[PDB]
DNA sequence: CGGGATATCCCG
DNA sequence: CGGGATATCCCG
């Protein structure tokens, strides 16, 4: 339990289209906005909001396909390119630096999480 | 032999 | 409009 703070770095059309890249991309300042001083249960709630935000950023919303806002509308974390899986981890996930200081959230690919955490 | 993750199941 | 309980991922 706990509430999100942060909010940090602004985002373009091109958000996670370096995600498999070093820490991946940052959590979007628009997003971070609405997300601030917010009472979360779990880190999986945040994840579950998060993703929802996403959805109802028009700017964020149009670099993802209809399958996945659909995702995101309920929650789901949105499909990488197949080149940036890992095994049956299929899709973008939350990495946190060493919980709800989304200045230490990023989104990376399930691939290069590993490859950090390694 | 533990640590860091996403997702579904289902609420009398 | 939530979220606890539970399953299962993938690392050496
Ligand atoms: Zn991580």
């Amino acid at each position: 339990p706990g509430k999100a703070t942060g909010k940090g770095k602004p985002v373009n059309n091109k958000w996670l289209n370096n995600a498999g890249k070093d820490l991946g991309s940052p959590v979007p300042d628009r997003i971070a906005n609405k997300l601030r001083d917010k009472e979360f249960k779990s880190f999986d709630d945040f994840r579950k909001k998060f993703w929802e935000e996403v959805s109802k950023d028009p700017e964020l919303s149009k670099q993802f396909s209809r399958n996945n806002n659909d995702r995101m509308k309920v929650g789901k974390a949105p499909k990488t390119r197949t080149q940036d899986v890992s095994g049956k981890r299929t899709s973008f996930e939350l990495h946190e630096e060493k919980v709800y200081d989304m200045d230490n959230i990023s989104v990376v690919t399930p691939k290069r999480h590993i490859d950090i955490h390694r």
